[PDB]
């Protein structure tokens, strides 16, 4: 009875964090704390507190004064849809959310409990570095919480939601996760900070214009989603876990669906031009196929000449990769090569379907793609493709362009299925060069050799690349109505839902870097 | 390279000094935090044997990621040369020590001062040793010997990686 | 260099430990020092140390004034006989050689890296306890080496050498591993120390009373070996992993053998009594059997009714159990069921193949032994031999009566061969008895009752009793020449040497606790 209220005395004053202007500093920047966070990942009453008591042990340089309850992460797990989650949120009011021995002894307790249980793991982010006055014994930490992201990579979905400052090593955590959400204003990411670039450099740059969730979203690519507020953002982390399995050993969970599946799709008549010039949304025939037009999209922000979303076909989560004409004329480059690989890589280790939509001219010609590694970076994407085990279909709107259209899962490199639209031009589109040697007996001829090229080019592509070519010689299982896209891929899916396939026996393979 | 000799069952020594990251827009805007991570990956994914000799400098994130005790290495030596920490003397000093520097008539004598007491305590090239980050300061002219007669006790380390189709490095 | 100078005084003051006093005070008690004892155990110049410059971070009870190198604790591997072989050994001369937090950190280390190489683990232990000052941290620290010992168990051999004082918690790491040896006089093991005993029981005891080598060697069971001298055990260190596999995946290493295979056992003859009342020393019939008259024996002055020995036949390893006529008449006990379970089970999960000599009345009669649970600690030696794999060859010498037979690697619990001797009564009871029960009512009825009784015993002990009758039946494979035993030994292994059995799908049997 003096037990109980010395218990609920240390609780409270657990919960409360060190001081209430910690509170007010935090609040001040536009900043939640971690509890307040935590409240908003998880349904109402689920979260369950571990190590709530636990203080540090240090010594030195003023820690013995400053034990606060936590040490500066709080760690337990809830639900989300009723389902369990595991979390870790950083308390920046306890050494600016500094990583202590202690502290990281928990992170790595509870990131444990999320791979021994074969459920998700979201970290709420806000501290990095070691805490100086603890030394490179609390940098070690890391190491803990690296090996951890690299055990649980493809076993359990993991989210790194960055709600504050995250210099150096504490980012490359994020980096190892599957999805990184970013708030604007609040949060930065970099692994050498503004003041040193500046020393060194001697480049003067802000901490948002070095790191900030806009650098992240658009241009790095470090970031998959940015929202302006802390509440839509874990309004979205719950949404994108209600698409994920809790592990590699189940499908993502279906849905009840109103939405026919025999519902025609008349609108891509209009959508998609018949004149190859002319660009369009992608995005708008994706929401016109889709379950209710929703889809969660990926990196929207970067690389948008592709497309990599989650939706539903039939109430079951599919991850759609398409080109975006709209967007340098819908070509591959390095930055969507690296974009579409990481999806269709997720997607495969989590049981996700993949439906690729192709309307692809080719590769982003120039000097900056061939000298930073597009051969290396395009290997990347096709890599993820070959070694899928999903289901995986393809089908063909418009152009499919040489190496491009054998990269974006042909059948050639082991897609299940591929269609085609009666508006298919699928090509090698070298024959504008190869014209000269193959029909240098006619050139020759001249009486206007120009204009004997470009008729007999045109008498080529008549012969090898009409749209019925492609199907003619099963490079394609079947040109369809436009208009049946939906049902197909529904069918088509369903028919493949029991795929089993076996991957080589290996420790890894060596996909490109 | 990490992942090619892993994967060919070639052990893997590995020699810091490395006083950091290239700081810049130009590395933090192409995602040094991505391409950092996979150098990471590679050595925390790694089950041949692993072995770590700090020669000089291992700064912060940097000392982690090449090969630490604490991403897995088997063994981890360094010469009597090392300096592993967080970040610089003055740096850390600096931040601690901001009330003390401020007041006093001679702020540089009292800055000098915390400085040599932060080196004293936490930076010196025995503190990573007293505290089994490393497993031994050795003689550098011993490096050959020691490395040989670690691999020769690590040749048959089997290590068990996850059940999985494959992990999801960064791309 | 000033460094290389440096380097070599702090490795020169780790080594000779905190003063100069500490050595001779441990020479006084005729004790060698941890690096004389780790000098003992290996190869010349095969040692390799981790951990040399380790020191505590604890603070209570005036701990940060002394922080020596390397703890209390000098961990690293070296060679036995060329094979790679783990050892940590306490050092006394510092707190005692008491268990410290960051003590604890080097033994888990040291441990996982016996685990990961699959080599031996040897423990010199002259430490006990937690370091009081240290507190609960520091026990949790045994915690650890408990995992790791039941980890490990079955997979790499674990040799405990006790060469100290043993309190506490810590015997129970010795307890889990495979062989405990014990120096006399000098080394102790106890839970509870004398102190304690005296304030709560009020019994008077001293440390050798209560837990010496003599004890625990003789009484107990825990103590595999004893010895005089560290110098001695040490050197029967040693040779026991000389007769050890390196880890479960192998088979002991074979030797070369001179001792030819060839018929030598014509002194079994007279070793072996026709009368089946007059003892012999079943060792004296092992050492004309096995190459060169060498074995090992294990717990050989605990439940001296029943013989554990390692010996080789034409070079291989052997594990031999055997009735000891000598002692107790050579029945089966509490104390010989455990002895011979624990030795069994031993080599079977080391691949040692096992031979059973037979020469067993039946159990040990009383309330003590049916109190006590004869009949759980029994049932561990039955599971121990149903349960194992290796080759199993059992040869009965003269008596094995009951359930005693069946349970010493009958063919009815799964011995690959039974051989018997000419001198062989294999029977369910003595014939007095089993004519007792048979003939019970024409005893009670007609004249000269004392008279046919002797009547129907002679004829059973000449129709059912005789050498042939198991034989004619199939209980046994053979009866052969007594002075053929090496031979048939040598020839049956050999045949069996490419065994494979299957263990059933489990987490693990539930033997007889």
């Amino acid at each position: 009875r003096k037990q109980l209220d010395e218990l609920l005395d240390i609780k409270e004053s657990a919960r409360g964090g060190p001081d209430p202007d910690a509170t007010r500093r935090q609040h001040d920047k536009g900043k939640l704390t971690a509890r307040e966070r935590i409240e908003l990942l998880l349904d109402k009453d689920s979260f369950q507190e571990i190590e709530q008591l636990r203080r540090h042990r240090a010594t030195g340089f003023g820690l013995e004064a400053k034990k606060p309850y936590t040490d500066g992460v709080i760690t337990g797990w809830g639900t989300v849809h009723g389902r369990t989650v595991f979390v870790y949120a950083h308390d920046f009011r306890i050494f600016g959310g500094a990583l202590g021995e202690a502290h990281a002894q928990k992170i790595h307790k509870l990131m444990d409990m999320a791979i021994a249980a074969g459920a998700p793991l979201v970290s709420l982010n806000d501290g990095a570095g070691a805490r100086i006055q603890e030394g490179v014994t609390a940098l070690a930490g890391y190491g803990g919480i690296f090996q951890r992201n690299t055990r649980a990579s493809g076993v359990i979905p993991q989210i790194s939601v960055m709600l504050g400052p995250c210099a150096g090593g504490a980012a490359y955590s994020p980096a190892l996760t599957d999805f990184v959400f970013m708030v604007r204003g609040t949060s930065q990411m970099f692994i050498t900070g503004p003041d040193v670039v500046r020393a060194v450099t001697g480049e003067e740059i802000g901490q948002e214009g070095l790191g900030g969730a806009d650098v992240h979203s658009r241009t790095s690519g470090v970031a998959h989603f940015a929202y302006d507020d802390e509440e839509t953002c874990l309004e979205e982390v719950r949404f994108l876990l209600s698409m994920l399995p809790a592990n590699n050993r189940e499908s993502a969970p279906a849905v009840p669906c109103d939405d026919p599946a025999d519902r025609r799709g008349q609108a891509l008549y209009d959508l998609v031009p018949a004149d190859g010039n002319r660009p369009y949304d992608m995005r708008a025939v994706i929401e016109e196929i889709v379950d209710d037009g929703t889809h969660l999209e990926v990196h929207e922000r970067w690389a948008t000449n592709v497309i990599c979303t989650l939706a539903r076909l039939d109430g079951k989560v599919v991850g759609i990769v398409a080109n975006q004409p709209q967007s340098l004329a819908g070509v591959l480059d390095i930055a969507a090569s690296e974009k579409a690989a990481s999806f269709v890589q997720t997607c495969d280790s989590f049981n996700i379907p993949l439906v690729t939509l192709l309307d692809v001219p080719g590769f982003l010609p120039g000097v900056d793609q061939e000298h930073n590694g597009i051969i290396r970076h395009g290997a990347k994407l096709l890599y993820a493709y070959c070694n899928a085990t999903v289901p995986r279909i393809s089908l063909v709107l418009r152009k499919a362009y040489g190496g491009a259209y054998i990269v974006m899962d042909s059948r050639s490199i082991g897609a299940d299925l591929a269609l085609a639209w009666p508006t298919n031009e699928i090509a090698v589109m070298g024959a504008e060069g190869a014209a000269g040697v193959i029909f240098r007996r006619d050139i020759n001829a001249a009486d206007d050799p120009e204009a004997v090229r470009r008729q007999r080019v045109e008498e080529y592509k008549a012969e090898l690349m009409h749209p019925y070519y492609a199907a003619e010689r099963g490079l394609v299982d079947d040109v369809i109505d436009p208009a049946d896209t939906r049902e197909v891929l529904i069918r088509g899916l369903a028919m493949l839902r029991t795929k089993h396939a076996d991957l080589p026996m290996r420790k890894h393979g060596n996909p490109p870097q």
